[PDB]
């Protein structure tokens, strides 16, 4: 019915439906700042001062094979998701965020089952970074 909750889920839960375009959008820097399914509906911290990260090229969810999610104690505070490595069905991968600015890290690896379309992304944020996310089928 879905993936595990990657990262942490203590903060507020938002739900972002995947459109027919099958896209996942992220803002990231040294951590994961926000996640959405359109350029307009990202869930996470605002672009405020020097915070908020950079909007990255979207992930084609219909092309996604697996994720490797690194979470930990971010050096500027709190437990959040700091990096996501997306491996695609063509064999390529992209790493957003960073593993180098957090302690007490964990890595969670998950493969999207063949024939399962990701229909929704649940995202947990307290208003600064992304603490967790989950795929729903
Ligand atoms: O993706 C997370 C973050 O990554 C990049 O900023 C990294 C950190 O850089 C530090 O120099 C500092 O600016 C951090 O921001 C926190 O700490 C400062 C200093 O106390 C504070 O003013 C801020 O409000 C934050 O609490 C950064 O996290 C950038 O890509 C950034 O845009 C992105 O959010």
């Amino acid at each position: 019915m879905g993936s595990p909750i990657f990262g942490y889920s203590n903060t507020q839960q938002s739900q972002r439906v995947v459109t027919a375009d099958n896209l996942m959008y992220l803002r990231s820097g040294f951590a994961i700042d926000a996640i959405g399914t359109t350029v307009n509906n990202l869930v996470g911290g605002p672009v405020q001062g020097t915070n908020g990260g950079v909007l990255r090229a979207p992930i084609a969810l219909d092309q996604l094979q697996s994720v490797e999610v690194t979470s930990g104690l971010y050096n500027w505070g709190g437990y959040h998701i700091v990096a996501i490595k997306f491996t695609m069905k063509d064999g390529s991968s992209v790493l957003l965020g960073s593993t180098h600015y957090a302690s007490n890290k964990k890595v969670e690896t998950y493969t999207v089952p063949q024939g399962k379309r990701i229909k929704q992304i649940n995202v947990w944020t307290g208003g600064w970074l992304v603490e967790g996310f989950q795929f729903v089928y």
